[PDB]
Order: structure tokens, then sequence, then C-alpha cells
């Protein structure tokens, strides 16, 4: 489907913006993976934003590794609105009391109370459920995000569950529960040049292509001579296409 | 889902049957690229039937290929009866007036008659249709389907299009639409030791597993102690596995 070789595209590095943070630790084992393979496995997934520029979607750590690998082009492949919806990762915390970070943060102004305001942030274990709000906080919405997000993330250990999934906790488990944001959000963020915390944006996206396996080598120089390059590449991989419209599982390993 | 990992399994090679027939053309294709890599791909999708037989739903190819190799067990995704629907291909034949195959068979009781009785086959164009009925018909539907589908499908161009699928037929197009049948009948068939023809049931499954890439080495010697290799490997691809939940567009290359 012609269609989807016209979305894949190389973009200048310089050219594509992030609208989250990243954990380095995933950057650098991505990165490792992508320098042994000497290949991405799949496109970074962007939308057109303004400017000529472009914003990731999905993929950061990857799109992260190729920008520290020394990459002046990145293969993306191109969304448009209508094939992505945006929810959110909660975050689920094992053993979520061995986690010193998030551990004592008293301050922030908690509440087991429950309003029809928006609760910004939720904190769940097996029993109980707390709230943030910023009719209680001093701070704007964001930072708080970047706070909370940021004591346990880096040091304690997480497992990200889609927002609309089905989910019990244990009673060791801490689950930090986050509200989806709107593009207008997200797009407001990135033309301020600011980010949301990481891995908490989840956007649902149909047709992304699988398995493009772009050799590291296209991506070093741009002269449109790769780029000539880059379209035989594609080419050949094209024919290799097959869509599938149900629910698969996918092993992604050779 | 880790249920994955229990429907797949190696089954001896003279426990499994087809339900419909092959084309050697496409047969020696799969064949020769199964030998070059020396893996399989994607496991065979079968359902359990009766007397600990399986009945292939999906890669009758694949599993020829196999057989025709000399492996005495074949990789396989047992499919579930939640996991699946069954539907039909419809075969359009553009400028079929041309196609002299279905043209000079003048005996068919071909007739635009509409019956209360559900035809065998029914042969649109643009603005008219023809049936055949059981009444007008000596011989069982499945030789019918047979006689009628091998007259023209050496013979012309024929684009398989879901029986679901929207098709809005252009001047000059025929249209040949099968009856989908019922698992009951699929079985029913699979006993007698007959076959549906090629190309005419279309199972839609959700959940397969792709790209498991199963080495050959693995299904020459049907072992116990063969058995512990195949689970090894298995729970290393596992550990590569991922869902998708949406319409994936996947390289199948590498």
């Amino acid at each position: 489907m012609k269609q989807i070789y016209d979305t894949l595209q190389l973009i200048p590095v310089d050219k594509i913006d992030l609208h989250e943070a990243f954990e380095p630790s995933r950057l650098e084992k991505t990165k490792e993976s992508i320098a042994k393979e000497q290949h991405l496995r799949h496109p970074v997934l962007v939308v057109k934003t303004l400017f000529g520029r472009y914003m990731v979607i999905d993929g950061v750590h990857r799109f992260m590794s190729l920008k520290a690998l020394g990459c002046e082009v990145i293969p993306v492949q191109v969304i448009q609105r209508t094939q992505y919806s945006i929810g959110s990762w909660h975050h689920k915390i094992p053993n979520g009391a061995w986690c010193e970070g998030l551990t004592d943060e008293e301050l922030l102004p908690w509440t087991t109370e429950v309003r029809d305001e928006t609760p910004f942030i939720t904190m769940c274990d097996q029993q109980t459920e707390h709230y943030l709000y910023v009719a209680d906080l001093t701070v704007d919405k964001l930072d708080i995000w970047k706070k909370v997000v940021n004591s346990y993330s880096a040091s304690c250990n997480v497992e990200r569950v889609p927002h609309s999934a089905c989910l019990c906790l244990d009673s060791n488990d801490i689950l930090m529960k986050y509200q989806p944001l709107q593009i207008g959000e997200i797009e407001a963020v990135v033309q301020r040049g600011q980010t949301v915390p990481a891995g908490v944006t989840r956007f649902n996206i149909a047709g992304r292509c699988l398995n493009l396996q772009v050799p590291l080598h296209l991506l070093k120089n741009s002269n449109l001579g790769n780029q000539e390059q880059w379209h035989t590449f594609l080419q050949k991989k094209i024919e290799s296409m097959r869509c599938y419209t149900e629910k698969i599982y996918l092993i992604e390993a050779e």
C-alpha cells in the first residue's frame, strides 16, 4: 500500500522535537541495542507541527539513541491525526514500599477526599486512593507531574500499564494514575519548549509500520544520494509488507 | 497474555489434516523459502478436532512445505473457537466475459431465478445475478465448487475479496460469491477425507503469533528430548514478544 510508503521519510534530526522527558537508563540500553544490531528496528512515530517541524509521538528513546549515536537524519513514519488517539500510561510500582523516592514525599496536599473537580494525579494501593488538585497545588500542573514522576521513576522500579487496561493490585503495588492530555495541550507544551514527564503520554496508533530495520549507515550523512539509497532500501522492504488487522503477538527478534 | 505459550506446540505431522486444496505453484515457493532460511517464520494455525487430530485453518503451504522437507513435527498455534470467525472469499474476475473457462461452460444450470433455497454459487455482474441451486444440480456442493473454481482459477485473472468487504463491480466485472461455511461443515468435510477448493474459506483470527522463526533442526526428530529444546526455544522467543491491538504493517523480512 503505497500510502504507507509515502509516510516513511528521513527527516533532519534538528527538525524533530520531543514533547516529553526521557529516562536516560532506557535510552542507554536502547542505544546499546541499536549500535550492536546496526539497525533501527521500527521507525519513530511523528506528527507534523509548525515551521516544517515534527514531534515524536512514539519512540522517544529510539530517537534519542540515534541522535546520541551521531545520526543526522531520522527514519520516521508520519502519522495523520485520524490514525491515533491520546491516552496515558499508569505507573505500577512493584513492592512500592521499598521505593524511597515517593516513600515520604509528604508535603504535597494528597487527600482521600473526592470532589467533582478533576483529580490530577491519583495514587493507589490495593486498598485506598489519594488525589491532587490545583485548588491545593501551589506550582503549575506540569511541574507537579515532573516532581511526582521523577521522585520514583529513575530510582524505583516501574512497569507502565495502559490507562484503559484492567488491572488489580497486590498489596506490594502502588499505582500512579495520570489523566490523558488533549493534543492541544501537548502542542502548547512543545511550542513553549516544555516537556511532560517521561512515560505518561500514550498514543494509540493505527497502521504502525513494524520491523523496517533501517541500517544505521544510511542515517549518518544528509546527502540526497543517501536519499536515493533510502528510496531503494524502502522499495526493497515494502515487497515484504503484509497488513494485519487483528490483534497479533509479534516476536521482535530473530 | 502468557496463554500464548501454552498454545504453541509441536504436533506430529501425521496428526494434522488440511480442509482445503493447496496450490502447488505457491507450495513450491513456500518450500523453497523455508529451505533457504532453515526456519519457519510463522506457526501453522490449527484447531483441535477428533481422535487427537488437528485441522489447519491457516498455513496450508507452510505445513505442506514442512511435510515435504521431512519434518516429523509441525510448530502450530492452537486457536480456540472464541479467537476466530469463518468467512469466505469472493472471486472477482475483471472482464469476466472474456474468461473462456467460465463462458464455454454452457452446461451448468445458471439462472436468474431467486428461489427460497440458498444458492450454491452466485455469479454477479454490474446489474444481474445468476445462481446454481441444489435442485438443478446432480452432484454435491463441493464437486461443483471445485468444478466452477477450476474453470477460471488458472485460466483467468482473479482478485480474492473478503465476503464482508465493500465491492462495487465495474462495468465488465464478474463476481463469484461462495457461501461461508460453518465449522461443523468444514469438519464434516475433513472427516470424509475431502477438501474444499483453495481460496474460498477465509478464517479471521485474532491473536496470531508472528515471526516465531522456528529452526528447522527442531522438527526432524520427534523425541521427548526434543521438547526440552523446544520449550527452551519458546521461552527465549517470548521474552521478545509484544502484543499489537491495532492494524499493523509488518515487514516480513530481515
